[PDB]
């Protein structure tokens, strides 16, 4: 499976890079990190958890902006090397309005912009946090997205080097790689 993208048409005109750039700074950071995790505002959470899922989500807390990473991944927690994100990550999906979780059977969005699917990342535990999941992943909930720009752009070179992240939506779509919103 090559990488699949849905986006809303909205996006139509945009580049993927320049959409990702404004989804960092509209979600923003949730500011965890040693000695900022000291309730449940900024962790997020795992399907099913507690510290492993087909899902990981988390909500912005200065917007309603919020992702899923979708796949196999699990968290070191305090066991070494701590606080690593690894595992396999098959999609992210961005958008507005978390719903759901491990006690309804799955995060969901009820206002998805955008996802990026068969992404096919897979780090080692023994890599830490030098791993490419736990980069694009924590990425995206630092205000930086720019391991997850990079991953998609490698991905889409591969279908054909006429693409990229500085295709639109829709040459992406022209191209078979992206699919527009029913409407």
């Amino acid at each position: 499976m090559s990488i699949s993208i849905s986006y809303s048409t909205t996006y139509s005109g945009w580049t993927v890079a320049d959409y990702l750039a404004d989804w960092s700074a509209y979600f923003g950071d949730v500011n965890h990190r040693p000695g900022q995790v000291v309730d449940g505002s900024n962790t997020g959470g795992f399907n099913p958890g507690p510290f492993d899922g087909s899902q990981y989500a988390l909500k912005s807390t200065a917007s309603d902006a919020a992702f899923i990473a979708g796949g196999d991944l699990h968290y070191t927690l305090f066991s070494n090397p701590s606080h690593t994100l690894w595992g396999k990550l098959d999609s992210i999906a961005l958008g507005d309005t978390l719903t759901g979780g491990a006690s309804s059977g799955g995060y969901a969005l009820d206002s998805q912009e955008v996802s990026f699917s068969n992404l096919g990342l897979d780090s080692p535990i023994a890599q830490g946090r030098d791993g490419t999941v736990h980069k694009v992943v924590y990425g995206l909930m630092s205000g930086d997205s720019s391991a997850l720009q990079g991953q998609i752009d490698a991905l889409l070179k591969a279908v054909d080097p006429s693409l990229s992240i500085n295709s639109t939506f829709d040459q992406l779509a022209a191209a078979g790689v992206a699919h527009a919103t029913p409407a």
